[PDB]
Order: C-alpha cells, then sequence, then structure tokens
C-alpha cells in the first residue's frame, strides 16, 4: 500500500481554531520579595476586550496573577470577580495587539458521545491536548457532585486542567474544565471521570460578574 | 463559521445502546441499604437482565434502575463463577428497551467502543476507548479495552459505533509492577460467549 | 438486500498495517540459584524497520541483558543481537536473522505529525500480549524548558503502560509517528501523559548504530 496520499485522521483543526484562546494561568505569591508560583492552572479568553473564565480555586489569595499566551505573549491579570458557587472566576488583561478568542456557537446542544478535546495545562508541561468524549451532559436525581447540570468527560484532566477549555472537534467551547473524580473506595485510582462547567453557564456567569463583580 | 458543520459523535450509539444499560443495586438490611452496584443489560423482551455475579452476591435485594426512570425487582436467575456472569429477570410487561445485538459481528482489534455502565454510582457514564486485544489461574476469553472502566461499570455494555453488543465488562486491570497504577487495561466478556452462558443459566442447565 | 454494509468505527486499518511489525521484547539473564537457567528480568516492545531484521526498542527494555529474545505476532520467535544503543536519546538498536519475509513497520518520511492526530500505542503491556490503546498527539515539541528537560518529545495520550516501551506509535493510516518510551507516573497518579522519540530522531539514530555501532 502507499499511504502518502491518504490523510491522517485527526482533530488538529479543532486545535488550531480553540487552542490558541486558551492560556496558562500562573498565581504567583511572596515567600521574600521574590514573588514564586503557588498555583497553576489553565483559563479562556471569552472576548476581544481582554475577559478570561478561569477557576476560582486556581486565583484564590493570589498576590499576582500572570496570564501566558501560546503566542509568547505574557500578561498581569485583574480579577474582576469570582463566583464560589460555580467555582468560576473572571480575569481581564490590557492587551494591544488583538486576541485570540475561544469560538463559542450559542445555539449548537452538546450530546452524549460527542468527540470533545481538553485544552490546559497539566503539571506545567505547557498546553496539552487531549481527547475523550462527553460521557454526561447533567443529571436528573442527587448524585455525587451535588450539582445538577456538570458536562462529564473521559478526555484526560490532570492538575493544572482547571479553567480551561473542553472543546468539541468544530473547535466549539462546550465546557470549562473543573474537576477530576479522586474518591478512591477500595485502592482503585478512578479513571476518565471529568467534568466541565456547561458554556451556556460560563457566558452567563461571566457576564454578571463582568458587570457587577 | 462552523454553524453547519457537524461535530463528530458517537450519539447514535448511545441512543441505541445505553436505554438497555441499567443501574444494578446489591440492597441489603441496615431498614434496607446499598451494599454493592454495578450495571446490567437488558437483553430481551422476556426481560432478562445480564449482570456481574460480584454485583448481585449475598443480595437481600436486587433492584434494577433503568433510564426511563423505572425501577424495578430483580430475580436471581442463575449466575456462572467460570464466566463470572448472573442473569436476573424483571417485569417484561409494559415494553423494555433491548441491546442491539448483531450476531454476525466479528469484533476487531482498533474497533471504536464505549463502555456503558454506573461508575461510582455518578449515574449512566459513556466512556470510549477501542478494542485493545481479543481472546485474552484462568482459561476464560476476553476482549481487552481502554475504554475508562471504574467501580460500577462491572455488568455494563461495551458497544461498537453502531450500537452493537461487543461484550459485558467485567475486570479492570490493577496489578502494580513497580509501585505504579494501570491506565486503560479493561476486561469484558465477548457477546457470543456472554449470550451462551445467559441461555445455559436460564435454561437452569 | 436483506444483510446491510454498516461497518462500525474502526482504526482496524492502522493495526492490520502496524501490529504485524511490533514485537514483544525479553530481556532475559541466568540465574546462578537455578540450574544456570535464563530467566525474563525485563520486557519491553520493539519495531521492525526493515527486510534485513532491525529492529528499533529502548536502550533500558534491553540493559545488562545475557540473552535477548523477540517473539512477532504471527508466532516466531527469534534470539536478537545488540547492535548498539544510545543513552542520550534511549533507544537501542536490535538485529535478527528470519529465513522468511519480515513483516516492517509503514514509514511516511514526509509525514509532519500534527497535535490532535489520533494515534494508536502498539505494544506488550505487562505481558499481556500485544495490546493497541488509542489517544492522540497532545504536543510535537516544546519551544521553551520544561519537566521533561527535552524539546523534540512527542507526547500522547494514548494509554502507555509499563511494557509498551520499544513499542510503536502509528497515525490512524498505519505511518510509524514515534517510539514509545516513557509515561509520566507519580506526582496524584497522573492520567494520560506519555512521550515517544519522534519517527525521525529514531530512523536517524538507527541508521548511525547499524553503520558505527554507536
Amino acid at each position: 500500500f502507499d499511504s502518502t496520499d491518504e490523510t491522517p485522521a485527526s482533530y488538529n483543526l479543532a486545535v488550531r481554531r480553540a487552542a490558541p484562546a486558551v492560556v496558562n494561568v500562573y498565581n504567583r505569591g511572596l515567600n521574600h520579595n521574590q514573588l514564586e508560583i503557588r498555583t497553576l492552572g489553565s483559563g479562556v479568553i471569552m472576548d476581544q476586550r481582554g475577559y478570561i473564565i478561569t477557576n476560582k480555586h486556581v486565583i484564590n489569595d493570589a498576590d499576582q496573577i500572570i496570564v501566558a499566551l501560546q503566542d509568547g505573549r505574557v500578561f498581569e491579570a485583574l480579577l474582576v470577580g469570582s463566583d464560589s458557587l460555580t467555582d468560576l472566576a473572571v480575569l481581564k488583561i490590557n492587551a494591544t495587539g488583538g486576541l485570540p478568542t475561544i469560538p463559542i456557537n450559542a445555539r449548537r446542544v452538546p450530546h452524549i458521545g460527542d468527540v470533545v478535546l481538553a485544552i490546559g495545562n497539566p503539571y506545567n508541561l505547557g498546553q496539552t491536548i487531549t481527547q475523550g468524549i462527553i460521557s454526561a451532559t447533567g443529571r436528573i436525581g442527587l448524585n455525587p457532585t451535588g450539582r445538577q447540570n456538570f458536562l462529564q468527560t473521559d478526555a484526560s484532566i490532570n492538575h493544572g486542567n482547571s479553567g480551561g477549555a473542553l472543546v468539541n472537534s468544530l473547535g466549539e467551547l462546550m465546557g470549562i474544565n473543573t474537576l477530576s473524580f479522586d474518591k478512591s473506595n477500595d485502592g482503585e485510582t478512578p479513571e476518565g471521570i471529568g467534568f466541565a462547567i456547561p458554556f451556556q453557564l460560563a457566558t452567563k456567569i461571566m457576564d454578571k460578574l463582568i458587570r457587577d463583580g
């Protein structure tokens, strides 16, 4: 066979569309005049004004919040506001050049079985893309998350992924990665159970935090 | 503008297969509480359900919960320790969703598969992997998969992108080497074998 | 008309093309406690690179071997000779002598691996037998300094376990992307973080070791 003309199966289109808007978020603290990285996570640039969604846990008790873009630009971020109920926080960067923004299709309904990519900075390795599916789109009854509206996914999520993007194969934002199941019942480590705040809610909470705080 | 583009998805398989995958509760006298939980697959309109033997062992009461909200008390038809399969029976009156079965489908290594079950009682969960290997003390024959399988997935379904049953999820490899956790190594009883075991158990033979 | 031809989504084509060329590699040492018998000390994977019987594996799989055994998926078993190893890249080259035709790994020298490409990892984790796992290319290298200490690793979330080392990472076409080498294993258990030597570097090192042995 000659595969030179065949095309490898790929979600690179989604990567090129979405990944430039996903940032590395650095929670710096003083411990001396010199600042040190205390926590790191990810964030998503939502619009051209410089508003960024991240996770509240990532940015709590920060003396300085740093945002690093995949294009090499580094900004100091301002905390616009945070919501403990949803674990979301909004940041603001002041930029000249123009900013990459996350694709959002407000009319897209996420479906269970949809291929998704998680985009973030696990263990400070640098931007990482992982692939899974939507395992669930919320819950009707009471469940161990205590919430009714999480997207669940088996796209590998690690420490440093929090605040980052979950996108479909088109690069459209599905959710903001927030949690990974860790409760081992009998020695066994949970595998491929992760949670994201649905994009519709993330949009709404951002808008309210921008205007109110 | 991706408005008319179509997201890559295995939702078709989900719609076809997931309604037939049930939550299995091993309940024990407390009053009455949940002891072990797993999953099960509704195999036919008669109300016969395949599950895992370790899920239902020593139960005072076996409860089966469907995704449509119906809850039934299940009766233990029989179990097979050699294959770790058990058959349950619920009230078939009122119509039941059943698992798609293609008896002529040959499972191939590299086939995309979805695992369907109730891990950690989170509610029905779909995970995606591929068939990693086939034909895997013990003389058992398994399909191996990297579709994430967790405590509570046992007795549940492994299906292909068409929603056709490939196997019954049974085991997750956890044998560490130099102090490390295995990732993406899971085992399912092939559907042909499971069907055979179910038939024998129903006959009581 | 009653039997239609719908087929499930599958990477079986890549499997059929690539998997025959991925071998199980056994590092065997003789012990002086049981009748000078050879026993397995380490196991990994390897990739048959050309018809002559040259095989890429990881250096750490074949370190201190009294005997290196190579097992093919068709059932053939060979004693391999160590051609050479490179500690800088953790690659080793083996040589087998076969009468029949050997299966070889598909290589497209003009293929550029892209982040998001579907990949399959092929190897022998925990001596279960050849195992195929599926992920994507998570990253194709790093510009900045990072915890791996290196700049050219392909990162992947295709599940990699003990025994996968020296084995193949291929795309959906069966074309070699890299040689699986490392897993991020200890700090929280990391999930879906694995590393492969890019096929271009693996090919350059192999040719060097075949020519010189160094």
